[PDB]
């Protein structure tokens, strides 16, 4: 019973290289709002979350264009927008009352800041930001999202019910970073994520400066099975995959981080054009605001086991267009000392082509579970973390505060 509601050519905002591009745009009755260069030709996998305008608001501006939507929703723990443009008035009404009619017909179906102390500020967004934490009470360390409540809820009984089931639905996968807390005040609202104390993976890699096949496999079987939970169980792109957002706990197992907010990108003045934050592991088909789904986060995979075998960015150069360039078109090289199973996993993740990407297929992670790269790896003992780390994290606990000293200054 899926079917289009509305149908034609929007002009879109770039999500990283904000300029216009002019994009074809899908409605369906599921709640799926989806753009394309060209308006394809033909559905049978299962709808992404990520396209969904279930549970949003949509906003209409002058600024910084005339005729101007936007459809802002909170997805999991972080406030996104999309912003849309049409020539007329008129035609901007036609999509908002039908975006609101599909949005509608979805529709039917004590924690406080004092037990928490400062310690940092880890990001400043848009509708809010995130601060490191600590728990008085046991020690842990958090990391606490706080948002704008206005951005998201109208009143304080459904944002109520919002922070209550947040704690509840929340995914129980051991290398992601779980929601552990969530409560509002009066004009503001938390997510209380928890913060792994095993160093960042940035850290550890700079140090070794390379991995080995043995201990990337491990970290990358690991990334597998968290992207395979998010594909398969929660319908949604991770779209976030780098170094940055991995990190180690205490006992060496990989926490895929939760800590971001949409920020306004930084002018450089080449030619005035707006980018958000740094493209070196955006997939080329997001790069390019083109249709995208779960091959997403196999690109980001690739991205990252590259640099752990590699010692190096797949994809880097100081100029951004030349950057995007290299992203797009050239060929990625391995080095001479990287195994053939290793290329072969690497170059099929990194293929240009999401439809031929490794793990593009209706199969997603399981084409990468039967690669012969993680041949031997037994993928249940993997999620039940039956594998030992081969690398252990110097802390005595989950409350050791080594890499959060004058320690990690080396
Ligand atoms: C340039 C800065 C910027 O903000 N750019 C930008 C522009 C437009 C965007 C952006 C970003 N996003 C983000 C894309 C990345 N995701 C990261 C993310 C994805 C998924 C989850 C997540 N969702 C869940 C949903 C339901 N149940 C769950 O259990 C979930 C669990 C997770 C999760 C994943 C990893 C670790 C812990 C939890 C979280 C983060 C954020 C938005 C964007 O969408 N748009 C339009």
């Amino acid at each position: 019973d899926v079917a289009i509601v509305k149908e034609g050519w929007l002009h879109k905002r770039g999500e990283y290289i904000k300029t216009w591009r002019p994009r074809y745009f899908l409605l369906k009755n599921d709640g799926t709002f989806i753009g394309y260069k060209e308006r394809p030709q033909d559905q049978r996998e299962a709808p992404l979350n990520n396209f969904s305008v279930a549970q949003c608001q949509l906003m209409k501006t002058e600024r910084p264009r005339p005729n101007t939507f936007i459809i802002r929703c909170l997805q999991w723990t972080t406030v996104i927008e999309r912003t849309f443009h049409v020539e007329t008035p008129e035609e901007r009404e036609e999509w908002t009352t039908a975006i609101q009619t599909v949005a509608d017909g979805l529709k039917k179906q004590r924690v406080t800041m004092n037990e928490f102390e400062y310690l940092k500020l880890l990001g400043k967004g848009t509708f809010g930001k995130v601060i490191l934490v600590k728990e008085k009470a046991t020690g842990r360390y958090y990391a606490m999202k706080i948002l704008k409540k206005e951005v998201i809820v109208a009143k304080d009984e459904v944002a109520h019910t919002l922070t209550e089931n947040r704690v509840l639905q929340n995914s129980r996968h051991p290398f992601l970073t779980a929601l552990k807390y969530s409560f509002q005040t009066h004009d503001r609202l938390c997510f209380v994520m928890e913060y792994a104390n095993g160093g960042e993976l940035f850290f550890h890699l700079s140090r070794e400066r390379v991995f080995s096949e043995d201990r990337a496999r491990f970290y990358g079987a690991e990334i597998v099975s968290a992207l395979d939970y998010l594909h398969s169980e929660k319908n949604v792109v991770y779209r976030d995959l780098k170094l940055e957002n991995l990190m180690l706990d205490k006992d060496g197992h990989i926490k895929i981080t939760d800590f971001g907010l949409c920020k306004e990108g930084i002018k450089d003045g080449a030619t005035m054009k707006t980018f958000c934050g740094t493209p070196e592991y955006l997939a080329p088909e997001v790069l390019e605001d083109n249709d995208y789904g779960r091959a997403v986060d196999w690109w980001g995979l690739g991205v990252v086991m590259y640099e752990m075998m590699c010692g190096r960015l797949p994809f880097y150069n100081q100029d951004h267009e030349k950057l995007f360039e290299l992203i797009l078109m050239e060929e990625i090289r391995f080095p001479r000392t990287l195994g053939p199973e290793a290329k072969s996993l690497l170059s099929g993740l990194l293929k240009k082509d999401p439809k031929q990407r490794l793990g593009g297929g209706s199969e997603d992670a399981k084409e990468i579970m039967q690669h012969r790269f993680f041949a031997g790896i037994v993928w249940q003992h993997v999620y039940e973390k039956k594998l030992s780390p081969p690398f252990k994290p110097q802390v005595t606990s989950e409350t050791d505060t080594r890499y959060f000293d004058e320690e990690f200054t080396a």
